[PDB]
């Protein structure tokens, strides 16, 4: 009695992440459109460029938060309660958007989700490994099934939430995301008791008595330093929303710069790929709503194409690895990400940017970037959240450059630059 050949505990962790990814991507599939709506009603006083910049820096902070989440669970609270309380905060984040608020609830929702995802995301993957004794062949297979559940929830979420939004408005749609996380917590709590090791109800590497004080000093200096900057920024007048976004961008990018100051192309190639891939929920989401002949279905459903192609490619790629150079899998994967943007430059160049084009352009675009991602994933998970975070931090600046007038050039330059650097890697490798 197994779960696809794996310990039964995988089933609990499978579903738990599926429903968290459901709540997360269901929210993101309509959040940008929700901000557009708040702007159009005059409730939210920002530009569409800023709203899209917020989408990118949001994702950046979510993964940056995931970089330290493992530490807090391993040393302080425990992996199991970290997942639970992380899920609680996430559920609360979606509840906030379900309340009859407008722009006033956005910041609170963002913070709750960032902190919550930071506790849950790295620790649920940690718990997956705990199912396996140290040297097991099943381990690789078990994680792969786990990734499938992640993309499963990411697939059905834009379909369900997006349709719900179209029918019953935004607040109801955000509530379904909250319900999704609630389902995950239910399964996780009761399913976890049956299987999961009681060992991870407590931290596995608890702080030694002499470790507490220097840790306290470290976090206090950082918070004080971060507070000092914000204070200084306000005195000089750099206190607009884009000014804060810039600060977060600088912070997110400074961290790896310093980490290395204390693999470089491999990390850069990862950052650039994730930047392109993460723009599917921002730039491609904008393009879908403005340039696509899609009047017979919710435009938010385009967000399902990314996890759809992942689920479609994985059985094929499972062959390739058994059918027959780690840096080269980054070199080519980045070229495919660049080709996906080059493809998007075509309909605007051929038909102009004023009208509407086929949805098949987006399908082809995602088909290429996911093809790139298939090479990326097989090639320190805290660093995995880091390259992802910087890529999104880069997006927070680049994404603002995108509009109907600049569409063709935007896709062309970043499409070409990505391919070139993929070839630059070919020469270096
Ligand atoms: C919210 C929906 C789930 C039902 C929970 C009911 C109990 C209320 C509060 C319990 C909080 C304690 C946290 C439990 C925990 O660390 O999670 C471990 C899980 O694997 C099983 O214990
Ligand atoms: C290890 C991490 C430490 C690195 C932190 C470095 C931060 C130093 C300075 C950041 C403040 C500048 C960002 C704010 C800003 O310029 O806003 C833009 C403003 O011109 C918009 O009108
Ligand atoms: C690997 C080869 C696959 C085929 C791809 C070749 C096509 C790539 C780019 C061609 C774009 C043509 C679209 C029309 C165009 O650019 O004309 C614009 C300009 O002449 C009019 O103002
Ligand atoms: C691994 C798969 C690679 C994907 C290749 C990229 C696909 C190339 C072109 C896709 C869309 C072509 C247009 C189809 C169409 O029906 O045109 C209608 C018209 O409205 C065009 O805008
Ligand atoms: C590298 C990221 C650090 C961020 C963590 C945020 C938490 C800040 C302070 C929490 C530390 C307090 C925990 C101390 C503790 O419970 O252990 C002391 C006992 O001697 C051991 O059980
Ligand atoms: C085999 C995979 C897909 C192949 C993708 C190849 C596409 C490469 C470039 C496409 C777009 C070329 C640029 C067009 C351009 O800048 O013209 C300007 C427009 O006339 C208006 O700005
Ligand atoms: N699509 C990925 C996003 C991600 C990238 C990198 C690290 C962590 C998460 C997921 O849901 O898991």
């Amino acid at each position: 009695k197994t779960f696809f050949g794996q310990p039964l505990g995988l089933s609990t962790l499978f579903m738990t992440e599926m429903w968290e990814r459901f709540s997360y991507y269901g929210m993101r599939a309509i959040l940008l459109y929700y901000m557009w709506f708040l702007i159009s009603t005059g409730d939210l006083h920002i530009t569409r460029a800023t709203a899209a910049s917020i989408m990118a820096i949001y994702a950046s902070m979510v993964y940056l938060s995931g970089t330290i989440g493992g530490f807090v669970a391993d040393r302080i609270i425990g992996a199991r309660p970290a997942v639970f309380w992380g899920g609680v905060l996430i559920m609360l984040g979606h509840i906030v958007l379900a309340l009859p608020f407008g722009a006033s609830a956005l910041f609170g929702s963002i913070i709750l989700i960032i902190i919550g995802t930071g506790f849950l995301k790295p620790n649920v993957s940690t718990l997956v490994g705990t199912l396996y004794d140290e040297h097991d062949r099943r381990r690789d297979a078990g994680f792969s099934i786990f990734v499938f559940g992640i993309n499963l929830g990411a697939f059905i979420a834009p379909l369900i939430v997006g349709a719900a939004q179209e029918a019953a408005g935004y607040h109801v749609a955000f509530s379904l995301a909250a319900i999704g996380m609630f389902i995950g917590l239910l399964v996780y709590y009761f399913g976890g008791k049956k299987t999961l090791d009681p060992h991870y109800l407590r931290p596995t590497d608890p702080l030694a008595p002499e470790e507490v004080k220097p840790l306290l000093v470290k976090v206090s200096l950082a918070v004080a330093g971060f507070i000092a900057i914000i204070v200084v920024m306000n005195l000089v007048g750099w206190n607009s929303l884009p000014a804060y976004i810039n600060l977060l961008t600088i912070v997110a990018i400074a961290i790896p710069v310093f980490y290395f100051a204390w693999y470089i192309p491999l990390f850069i190639a990862a950052v650039l790929f994730w930047a392109i891939e993460e723009q599917g929920s921002v730039v491609l989401a904008t393009f879908a709503a403005e340039r696509v002949d899609s009047s017979w279905f919710p435009v938010s459903w385009f967000q399902s194409l990314n996890p759809l192609f992942i689920m479609l490619y994985t059985p094929f790629f499972a062959w390739l690895w058994t059918a027959w150079s780690s840096p080269t899998k980054f070199a080519v994967g980045l070229m495919f990400a660049g080709l996906s943007f080059l493809l998007m430059a075509i309909p605007g160049a051929l038909y102009g940017t004023s009208g509407k084009v086929s949805p098949l352009w987006l399908v082809g675009s995602w088909a290429l970037v996911i093809l790139g991602e298939m090479l990326i994933s097989p090639v320190m998970m805290s660093m995995w959240f880091l390259s992802s975070s910087v890529g999104s931090a880069l997006n927070a600046q680049l994404v603002t450059l995108y509009n109907a007038k600049s569409e063709v050039a935007y896709f062309s330059y970043f499409g070409l630059g990505s391919v070139v650097l993929g070839i630059v890697l070919v020469f270096l490798s």
